[PDB]
């Protein structure tokens, strides 16, 4: 799988991450992110995916050391972390076939995991908006933690 590249983008408080939602397979929220392109530099896929997809440039912002990264059946994901862009910022992506909408979340009230249905008992994770989110949750608030306190 080809590595892929975002942002985790948090406002001023620290309470709140930005995610956006796409179309189709796309489908649920998730952090804006990516497929790198042949011969491009991560910090580079990020800031392009980023600004593609919510209308917000973070070149200037980016902290080079500064990010998360999970591997999920074997794709690398890197979100680089953001903090203290203003919840006001007006987020426009250009690619409108692509995003449904961008909004704010309170990073106390996501999941970090999926429920089971083990009140019905049967095997599995029930459903959830948020699935492409979730893996970085856990990871993003003991980052906070560490970086913040
Ligand atoms: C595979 C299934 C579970 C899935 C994956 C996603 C998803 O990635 N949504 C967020 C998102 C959408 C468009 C975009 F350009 C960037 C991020 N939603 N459902």
């Amino acid at each position: 799988g080809v590595p892929t590249y975002g942002a985790i983008i948090l406002d001023e408080t620290l309470e709140n991450v930005l995610l956006v939602q796409g179309y189709l397979a796309k489908s649920g929220w998730g952090f804006p992110k990516g497929k790198v392109n042949k011969e491009e530099a991560p910090h580079d896929c990020a800031a392009r995916e980023v600004f593609e997809e919510t209308g917000f440039d973070i070149k200037d912002y980016i902290c080079k050391d500064d990010y998360i990264e999970l591997r999920i059946n074997d794709q690398l994901a890197r979100l680089y972390i953001i903090p203290g862009i203003p919840k006001d910022t007006k987020f426009n992506p250009k690619t409108r076939r692509e995003i449904r909408n961008i909004e704010w979340f309170s990073i106390e009230k996501l999941p970090c995991h999926r429920n089971d249905m083990t009140p019905k008992s049967k095997l599995g994770l029930a459903p959830n908006k948020f699935f492409m989110a979730i893996p970085f949750i856990r990871p993003l608030r003991d980052w906070l933690s560490r970086r913040f306190g």
